[PDB]
DNA sequence: CGGGTTTTTGTTAAGGGCTGTATCACTGTGTAAGACAGGCCAGATC
DNA sequence: GATCTGGCCTGTCTTA
DNA sequence: CACAGTGATACAGCCCTTAACAAAAACCCG
């Protein structure tokens, strides 16, 4: 309606937003653990995956009737850290530190 | 009223990229009480 | 003193 | 034959390029 009345593209179409979404969602930024994760793959492009984690759905074994969707924890934390980079940099600048510091950060979480 | 001359307007083919629209399988709003027929015990009775 | 009547109940159906 | 949504996918539609030609709308002159 805005583009039809005004005649100027103040907002972009839906596909532009759909394309821009791929920057904030997890499984987009590269990373690497010091000591390789145990029993965990190294794919850094793992988005939304099935929550059943490959659970068998055959009629023979234990009947399962639940669906699930979830991210991968490590990619989730990577996306979370990418989301709040500006706040971390501002906190470093406020406490009279250097922006080029790379000391071991400590991040506590609440499940 | 035409040639000579000039400035606009398409026209083909193939490929790229942005925009708009149809298509898929579905939902949430239609949600408490009353009329009535049948069975059954307590009791007045002739 | 069994014998129906009356009312009490009670499950079912009809709209929501 | 209730009907307005609801997010992702595919495809039509509508812009873009080069390349010579080819037609259309006007003014000097005859």
């Amino acid at each position: 309606t805005v583009k039809a009345i005004t005649g100027r593209q103040i907002f972009q179409p839906l596909h532009a937003l759909r394309n821009a979404e791929k920057v904030l969602l997890p499984g987009y930024h590269p990373f690497e653990w010091q000591p390789p994760l145990k029993n965990v793959s190294s794919r850094t492009d793992v988005g939304i995956i099935d929550g059943l984690s490959g659970l068998a759905s055959s009629v023979d074994e234990y009947p399962v009737d639940t669906i699930a969707k979830r991210f991968r924890y490590d990619s989730a934390l990577v996306s979370a850290l990418m989301d709040m980079e500006e706040d971390i940099l501002e906190g470093m600048r406020s406490q009279d530190l250097d922006d080029y510091l790379n000391g071991p950060f400590t991040v506590v979480v609440k499940e």
